[PDB]
């Protein structure tokens, strides 16, 4: 379904995201090459970090402790930070707005 | 989204499951009360344990290390075991078959 | 409030339990001397283990991962096992039935 | 059960809180939306962070190590900080004063 | 690049394996579907477990502590067990012999 | 049994301390209310932090790794910092001098 | 101060233990050579394992999580098991009855 | 196979690296003595730290959690940081550009 | 430098061992090939497992928590088990008796 | 056996050190009292911190993950920092240069 992604430089792109892939996988499939996924989507790094629009907090599954810990390593973490590889694409995310987190 | 659950007594029932809920939530919502979810779906127990049909293995997100350790506590873990509170409902799961794992 | 406690030997006792203390503290205040609380109610042992009546599962707060891990060390753990030092007494526990878990 | 909450803007409002719910649940239920509870009350984030009036310190259960580590991630932790999803409402909390911690 | 795999039935088949892939990926690409990778090759499960012929032990990088702990959870671990997703394919692996570990 | 405590304001007071109690318990019983024990003396917080006069270091049991990690979370840790709840009162502690560590 | 120790042969000695030492150190200074302290009293093995007489449980400091974990590795652990290097000798232990745990 | 390594002085060498070795071992056999391997390549220090040229990120195996944790201890970590003892040399690394990370 | 090494089959070589090396390193250098060192002596496996003669325990340094943890995974662990890779060769070990632990 | 120890103030004793002892033990036995060994050499503090001369790194055994973790807590840690209690004295250390790390 449709996700609006803002990259680090401010440019915005609408992407069509397949249900059942992770947000990280959808972003990379759409050529958002800047989103390193160094651990390969196994929740062991912070490089798939995105900032989720506050309106959408309720539409995402709860974050885990491991995801929370990894997000804390980043100096750009906010209450709305998520690891994109932890978010499964589904219809309830239709219209999701995310920003790629600044580096580190 | 239609899901076929085998309950502990071996009987099979199809349920509807809203995209974006966890499988555990979809299960309880549809009146499958067998499944305790003692930790309330926060990946801290093994009481939402399901067995997933092999044909669906690759349609689900990778299991996490925390999910994997919780499942090892169960004498009924098989390699198709999942914690259903770790699975987000989405159309790629259309037709999923799960069995409620025996108790313990 | 009122808790019905069965000891290891099968004898049953009604106790009046003060709100805000833990179940372990209430049990010990009532002279259930057999319930060792070796760590002192700091969730680091399994010796305040009780079996909670299934009817009451919904009336207790969710168990944590640490409590869950410690309960797994016990060969007598069941899906309804709780560490009594993790349960805060309050009106919603009125009539709670618990059994002191067998030793280990 | 009557609880006096100071919201982020410094204003004070008394709420009713049902015994057996967590403080975080009592807060949201009474329309205090300020408090995100990203992890959904499973002790895996720091977004339900409250500051408890000192006079009430000893009326609450001991904080856990997992709660303590989560709170250290916040630049606003004080020694009276608690995760409100870790506090069970009960009559001993009658008259509790809490302040919603600033964001981060 | 050429690797001889002994499947669970005991039959032996030679496969080609691209350098830079993991052994797990290579086995899976060559259609050894037997071998589940529940965690997706992120070293958090034990389903990619293979048994490495003793004569190649020297040719493999040191196993890590994390890999070692996951292998101990299997009843079929031997001192030559490896997680195939931890092994990078390179020419020093020419002719490697591995057996698919039994399930669980 | 006699211990000289320097409170946060810098004043010194001698207290009596029963053997077998923890230092934290003794300080609290003698009314040094300054000293919070948020975790209840279960070595899971840093609020019972005291600074031990160098001349008594030898007379105290070795600090544990867990105690060491909790002390590092305080900005006022020194190499003579101890968690007072980890210290058992005994006659070898006669005349022990401790300062209440500053907050946080 | 006086400790009654039952050695592995079932025989028992009353020893004098100096306040401030650990039970492990007291035992060894009294010549109970049975008792290995492989890690040398830093809570990293289970070789200083003793069984505490039920009547004295109350008289010792709370069990730690690390001590609890180490003790679970022993086939001879009971709910009254303690690591003797974790117990500080003091007047409250006067007349303590302990038994050296069988080996393993 | 050919690796272009930039040393801490900013100068750069093309080395030959034998397939199957780690990058750390390759580097050292080529005489890049700058690079300490304090723990000797068992993933327990951060002294074999290198920065991988962005174009090659894809060409390495996934980052592990342990490698991720170690790297965060370094003030010079960037999202392209890798521990060179964790990288197995293979044809897919042909022309790899790496820079030895500053010390610390 | 003299070590009495008893192998799995029962043969008893005496060997010279160079100070500063690990016992595992010594056993391999003297060509005792039985002793796999799967993790390459970075204290992450149990394959360098030996049984030390009781007379010598006190002449080795204290085992670590990590070494103790690895050793407990072995079904042949005894209170005298050591990971040979963790023992630095020195003159105080003159004439040490070790047996190679059975595999697993 | 000869160690060139430089203290915090800059004075440079040379000392004899007995094989089999830890470097910390040696420094204390030669009466270098600066070096607190708060945890009694069980690798749980950072107070036995020394700085090894770069010429000697390769003559010491690999540091452990645990030692590395403790050392990172020190604001004076350098890539040459070692916990002196973790270094077994042996002839290969003949003429080792160490500086006592500044406190904290
Ligand atoms: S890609 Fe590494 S945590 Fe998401
Ligand atoms: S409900 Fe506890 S892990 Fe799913
Ligand atoms: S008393 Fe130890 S866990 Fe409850
Ligand atoms: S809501 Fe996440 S810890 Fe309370
Ligand atoms: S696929 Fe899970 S560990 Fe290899
Ligand atoms: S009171 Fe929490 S650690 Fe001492
Ligand atoms: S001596 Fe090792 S734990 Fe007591
Ligand atoms: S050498 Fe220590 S982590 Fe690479
Ligand atoms: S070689 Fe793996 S622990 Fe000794
Ligand atoms: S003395 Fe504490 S780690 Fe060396």
């Amino acid at each position: 379904t449709a996700i609006l992604v803002t990259t680090r430089d401010g440019t915005r792109t609408e992407i069509q995201a397949e249900p059942g892939l992770s947000l990280m996988e959808a972003l990379r499939d759409a050529g958002i090459d800047e989103l390193l996924a160094l651990c390969g989507g196994c929740c062991s790094c912070a490089t798939c970090h995105v900032l989720v629009a506050p309106a959408f907090a309720d539409r995402l599954p709860a974050l885990s402790g491991d995801e929370n810990d990894l997000l804390d390593s980043s100096d750009h973490r906010t209450p709305h930070s998520r690891l994109s590889c932890q978010i499964t694409i589904n219809d309830k995310l239709e219209g999701l707005e995310v920003e790629i987190a600044p580096e580190d």
